[PDB]
């Protein structure tokens, strides 16, 4: 039902006692009622005893019902009536100060459900339903136990400390104050700044937003025992809570007045610590609106150090307060608030991990924690390092906890069946159709037990799967977003990149391995997952791999940035004029490159044809390649952390486009291979500076046809064909038998490689469409245009 | 009289029984009254029997009104009295919770209609009208029908469930709400997210706009029966829904406070699931302004795992929450939600067909759905895949149902007469003018019946027509906007393109058929539905076809975007289209091309002069043709889906200007045809960079004239001639003989047939106008340019 204590449950179970003992085959509210009076000295029972009802008195009425009875007590469970009462009471005990459920609450809950079996039992045994709830109630209430109140055993403090406000020291006497998670060196660092009084205030600057407040609670604790100096010893800690300070008078003027009142009482000689949150706002410096200019009072008080205070200030705002002068900053002092970096991340995860067992399957395993962090860093995305983490851990740790209970095969189908019956049955009884309902009822109960037995027979599937939550689990979950499906993308990357790369087995494998290394959790996360320079030809080379990489790692062809370096041979912006240039490398930094990768920090950054472009532009790109950042535009830091940077180039192109053929011998395959496997890496060095090339994982080499890179261009256009009809309905393929025959038409010596789209168009597309309009193919079928007899044939494969 | 209960309708028809039985030829309320008291055990009847009125008592009065009576009962229908009583009863039923109006309500309806036939019957039989309505009320008029008394159980629920809101758990107990449509494996994938609590929130990302809420209703069901985790044994789903919260509160601060209360009740921790609909609005991040940043409360609540929630964010928004940090991603987690793609579309169509049943034309057919879907996808193509679809089926799904019943033999003329009568008759009857009315009345009812028989005579045309909404029906309707008669626009494309093109028989058939190929299905919808190069002379074929293509395929002449790629060169746009720092290649990527085509992604994109245009431009153009998309404008996707990219090319002209002369020789002309239709697609290739232009579907070559062509060009000029004067309200026509004499001026070896507009201007426009100005014809009569003796002749005919 929920969560209950004994006392409750006992009155309920006494109902079951009555199930067989009174023969109430399913036990109504009356048995629950009897239950209440029958635990004797339970608060419900006691109430009923006030009304004069003994276990007897209830039971006599109760016995006048079924009368001991159907002692088979078929379906020896509750009734729907009693199930309402139990559910009501439980919650009616939450309502009446009890997290779970107490005996009293069940009688009270009975009263609530005052039309049920209990209710009529009680209206037959005289006593009113509210007189009963009265009696239970007067054995609840008058709480104040486990609590009291205290100020400060000094309270020299009084005119201030009355007003205005909570004191961290006070609330920490019994310790009803949460840690909160650190930000641990910060708590130490607070005592550095706070046993100061011309740097009175530690001033916590960081993401708000992780829980700055954890650090603050730090101070309180350490002034007691014992990290603190003798300075911060012999002190009392008071928080300047903004709401009481503004008061019900609801003005800034009132806020200042109350804050002043604290400053006068500060006569404790700096032995009082006052906490001023958003101290910069109070200083009133920075912005076009200061947000009150308390700085005037605060400055001599802080400077004298009589006001010794605690600062919570915002990253930029804090600068814009110490700038104010001349002892304003003789308070605040900055301190790094922990927003977890990757190692720290792991530790945070772990700290609330075990508690993911409120929604079970996680915690466990260690490797998964590590994965959570690490796997996010290379695969998905710009997100914060512990947030990334914790999510994966829980994500997978649940994914599977359902797959337990989704493996009952799909014995959900059982549940489905039972419905059809009920219906049939019900409607049949309504006709009567007595026994014509009968068998349908019976058919139900067959089902009912069958259904339920196999949904919880896969509680064995819970003990089987439902904790393990590994790297693999975590990766699958990281992929959900985007080490199962983060390394399977990698491990089979080469296969995937080759199917949209035009040959160039060299290129595919080079990129494949470098990305597969980095993206599997083992390298290049700060910089691009692969920075690369690609020399090759085009359409039998480079671009097509840039596309294929975007597609495989990040999802979709068009998750690809694209900047032209030939414009960065700049002077296209003085008088030829090109998109919004402050002056062209300034365009790259100031807008184009940085904005685009900030937009997708999870994409193939494609810096096309770096080539003869200004080496200074390459220095700018070099910061991406090394650091994986640029800081530009408006002060944005653009995370190329989870990009794969691909720079194309070519000035070797011709050979890289010139075959690998048996053009005059088979040694023309194997030295043309070698020729291309040379031409990329030396035209690379000749194109631009080595410094550039040096922050590049691999030099991706693109070759050309044995027969074979050519026939892959045919298959790139033919694959654009195979892809394009499902959007309107229809599965199209040019069969490989035909992709070969279509490839036959792309040979001349003097012109090839390009005509292929068109010849696929004529011989496939055009041929299939002029046969589809006639009505030789139904919609949503698979259309293979094949060769079957050495000629085109449209065959279907659904 | 509406769709209402039988019991009502029965008292009404019983009036008709009294119509003939007492001879009250048209039935007043006494007969309705009689109906009421005579049905015995109807609530009205029973009431009247209380009041002391048996069928007898009423009928005695009724019989004393007429008795027997014209049993012929001339016009044996209702009259305004009885019809009012019915209208009234309905209102007397409205008040008693009956839209299905019953026996009581009519007796009640009588009461309403005091000093009427019922009413006076009752005031003669000593029964006061309100005592009668009383009597009915105190039987049926105290409705409590279908009582269950709502709710579930539970009481702890109070702070949450008070607020806000109809909980998912409630609606699935009796299954009182629609599923609606999933995304079923998604419901499983969501419950996975409810098996976790530090990635708590499944986050449904998709169009709003799908009926997403169906997946959410999913959860409820799977947590119940029965295979769901140990976690989700004790799970309850309680809803946080914004709409009720904002209503009657009208402040952001208060709204947030209510959301805080919702977060608080979650103390049932590890027993409760909270549904946050529009979780994205709450996150209040990723924009430049929030939508109320509740995220601050939700994120730590989720991290602690006390809150565990069901999230609906948005496509991009899931990123823009996971960015927020540092347990902001420990909230959201993505889930796949689809707006129906084309195959799904077919299923949507069919599913709601049966619900359009009150049209008897939607009904049917599989093929009709298929047409709707398939045709919509390629043609308009400006909406979404099932919506487009369902609209076509239904478009046709009346169009023909109207052709069923366009006019039953249009005796609306009959009615016109019957009117003339009404008047004639009326005014005669008004004077007396007795027999002078007689024949007029008689003429009236003569007419009247005559109307009605032929007004229902295309119910024989219903037994002929009354369903047909097949393929062709659908096609016609899509053509109405813009398989068979929309695909007749594709199949008969050549005919359509030639009629608004300057000859160019080569060009017309090539584009026509190539587009028709793609629009059948095969020839690339991912890519532009036609990529093309149009070579030849401009204005002498090219542009004019781009227009004509738009017209046949897309349904509008001027559904044509048009960008010049040569300005994107900056070669005639270093000084001509540019000034200040921003300029033209920036226009092409940055907005012009991408924005315009995103607006209409069903337009002829006409990319002017792409030979000598930027080599950078061609990389972009190639990307349009291949990928079918460009991603520019900082992340906008421009759908070159059912665009027809038409790239023009200056070169070719000379051969195209050579013609298939009637005489010159015979050898070279019919080989000049063959020469221009071949050589031109190769003058393209020699002029510039192949990779873009070959990765196009077809290379279209445009004549100028083909000698052969002239008399077709003149008839385009003549149609341009004849139309522009209609705007000013004059009808002119050139006879074909006269269009012929103009055609004489564009025969030609090498000069094409660009001169034909001008020569129509000189010999027609100018000539007719030089005859119109001189007062031979004056302002608003018909002007024929004829040839009669081989010479021009200006004729008048109006």
């Amino acid at each position: 039902f929920g969560r209950f204590t004994e006392r409750a449950q006992k009155v309920l179970a006494l109902a079951q006692e009555e199930a067989l003992r009174l023969g109430h085959n399913n036990i109504g509210t009356e048995h629950i009622l009897l239950g209440l009076v029958r635990e004797g000295e339970g608060i419900a029972a006691k109430a009923l005893q006030a009304l004069g009802l003994g276990s007897e008195k209830i039971q006599k009425e109760v016995e006048s019902l079924i009368g001991r009875g159907q002692e088979m007590s078929q379906t020896i469970h509750y009734t729907p009536r009693a199930k309402k009462v139990i559910e009501l009471s439980m919650d009616e005990a939450r309502k009446l100060g009890h997290s779970y459920v107490g005996t009293e609450h069940i009688l009270l809950g009975l009263i609530r459900e005052g039309e049920g079996v209990a209710a009529r039992v009680l209206n037959n045994l005289g006593v009113s339903l509210n007189k009963a709830r009265q009696q239970v109630l007067q054995l609840l209430g008058s709480n104040e136990t486990g609590s009291s109140a205290a100020g400060t055993n000094s309270n020299a403090n009084t005119p201030t400390l009355d007003s205005l406000a909570r004191d961290l020291t006070a609330i920490a006497k019994e310790d009803s104050l949460d840690p909160v998670i650190g930000r641990s060196k910060e708590i130490q660092r607070v005592i550095e700044v706070l046993s100061r009084r011309t740097k009175n205030n530690p001033v916590l600057i960081g993401e708000p937003g992780v829980g700055k407040t954890a650090i603050a609670e730090g101070l309180a604790q350490q002034i007691i025992n014992n990290e603190v100096p003798e300075i911060l010893r012999d002190k009392r800690v008071m928080t300047l809570d903004m709401g009481t300070v503004v008061a019900g008078t609801k003005y800034r003027g009132e806020f200042e007045d109350r804050l002043k009142k604290v400053m006068d009482e500060i006569r404790q000689a700096g032995n009082i610590i006052l906490f001023i949150d958003a101290l910069h706002t109070l200083i009133g410096a920075g912005g076009a609106e200061g947000a009150i200019d308390a700085s005037n009072i605060l400055k001599p008080s802080l400077a004298r150090g009589e006001l010794q205070c605690i600062g919570a200030t915002t990253l930029d705002e804090y600068r814009k307060y110490i700038e104010k002068d001349a002892a304003l900053e003789r308070r605040f002092q900055p301190i790094q608030v922990d927003q977890p970096s990757v190692d720290e991340s792991i530790q945070i995860l772990q700290g609330l991990r075990d508690r993911y067992e409120a929604h079970h399957r996680v915690s466990i395993t260690d490797d998964a924690i590590e994965a959570a962090v690490k796997l996010s860093d290379r695969y998905i995305s710009d997100r914060f390092l512990p947030d990334k983490a914790i999510d994966l851990i829980d994500e997978a740790g649940s994914k599977v906890r359902l797959r337990s209970f989704t493996t009952p095969p799909n014995l959900k189908e059982l549940e489905q069946k039972l419905d059809e019956v009920r219906k049939e049955k019900d409607a049949a009884v309504q006709s009567q159709e007595f026994e014509k309902a009968a068998s349908l009822r019976d058919t139900e109960q067959r089902l009912r037990e069958q259904v339920e037995d196999t949904k919880k027979s896969w509680k064995e599937k819970q003990g089987q799967e439902n904790s393990e939550v590994t790297v693999d689990d975590i990766a699958m979950v990281v992929s959900s977003w985007t080490a199962q499906t983060e390394t399977d993308k990698l491990l089979n990357m080469e296969n995937i990149l080759h199917s949209r790369v035009i040959g160039q087995d060299e290129a595919v494998v080079a990129v494949a391995k470098a990305v597969r290394r980095a993206r599997a959790g083992l390298k290049d996360p700060k910089r691009p997952i692969g920075s690369f320079i690609f020399l090759g030809p085009t359409g039998v080379g480079k671009t097509e791999l840039a596309r294929a990489l975007a597609e495989s790692i990040f999802g979709d062809e068009e998750s690809m940035i694209r900047i032209d370096m030939s414009e960065y041979m700049e002077k296209h912006s003085t008088s030829r004029l090109v998109g919004s240039p402050p002056g062209y490398v300034g365009y790259d930094e100031g807008g184009q490159l940085t904005e685009k990768v900030r937009r997708k920090p999870y994409s193939v950054v494609l810096l096309d044809a770096i080539e003869k472009a200004h080496p200074d532009v390459f220095n700018i790109l070099l910061q991406v390649l090394e650091d994986g950042r640029l800081t530009d535009s408006k002060g944005r830091t653009v995370d190329f952390r989870n990009t794969i940077l691909i720079m194309t180039s070519n000035v070797g192109a011709s050979e890289l486009k010139r075959n690998k053929y048996v053009g005059f011998n088979v040694q023309d395959e194997t030295q043309n291979h070698k020729d291309m496997k040379d031409k990329v890496m030396g035209e690379l060095k000749r194109a631009f500076r080595p410094e550039f090339i040096n922050r590049i994982d691999e030099i991706i080499v693109f070759h050309s046809l044995e027969k074979k890179h050519l026939t892959e261009i045919v298959s790139l256009m033919s694959d654009q064909l195979t892809k394009r009809l499902k959007e309107q309905d229809l599965s199209i393929e040019l069969t490989d038998a035909a992709k070969a025959k279509v490839a036959e038409e792309g040979v001349d010596l003097e012109y090839g490689a390009r005509p292929l789209r068109r010849a696929i168009q004529k011989h496939v597309e055009d041929r299939l469409s002029e046969e589809l309009l006639r009505g030789n193919i139904h919609k949503g079928q698979h259309i293979v245009l094949d060769v079957e007899d050495g000629e085109f044939v449209v065959k279907t494969t659904a």
